[PDB]
């Protein structure tokens, strides 16, 4: 679990969207497994505006951070899971490091700011969905 609060708005997994969040919807893309809904407080979080490649992330079956190398965001085949049919998920960054069920939502960062959020794993792999496009958040 995990979201990222930034100005108004809290962007977490769609797939694990609350009732609250759906009811303050603001904008959600399946295909980028993301949502962003409204809050009535600021949020903690600044929005990195880059093109980084190197990170370090917040692991919840580790309780610790980990160094990572990720590709650029991407088009990635994604198998079938309960949450979703087998498709091409957009905006996917990949790595090499831990991740396992129960750790997405955990936040990539690097020097300016906050990056995306883990959303797929296995196999010693973890990706992570983008935010730095979304420019919106910031205003
Ligand atoms: N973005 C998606 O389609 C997600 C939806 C939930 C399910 N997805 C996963 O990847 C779950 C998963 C499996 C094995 C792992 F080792 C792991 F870390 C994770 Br997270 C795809
Ligand atoms: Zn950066």
């Amino acid at each position: 679990s995990g979201a990222i609060y930034v100005g108004n708005y809290r962007v977490v997994n769609r797939h694990l969207a609350t009732h609250n969040d759906w009811a303050n919807l603001v904008w959600e893309d399946s295909s980028r497994d993301l949502l962003v809904s409204s809050t009535t407080a600021q949020g903690c979080d600044t929005i990195a505006r880059c093109d980084c490649q190197t990170g370090v992330y917040y692991c919840s079956s580790r309780r610790k951070h980990y160094p990572v190398s990720f590709s650029k965001p991407s088009l990635i085949f994604v198998e079938a899971s309960e949450y979703y049919p087998a498709r091409y998920q957009s905006h996917l960054m990949l790595a090499v490091g831990h991740s396992e069920p129960g750790d997405c939502g955990g936040i990539l960062r690097c020097q300016h700011g906050v990056v995306g959020i883990v959303s797929t794993g296995g196999n010693g792999l973890v990706g992570f969905a983008d935010v730095r496009d979304l420019l919106w958040l910031d205003e």
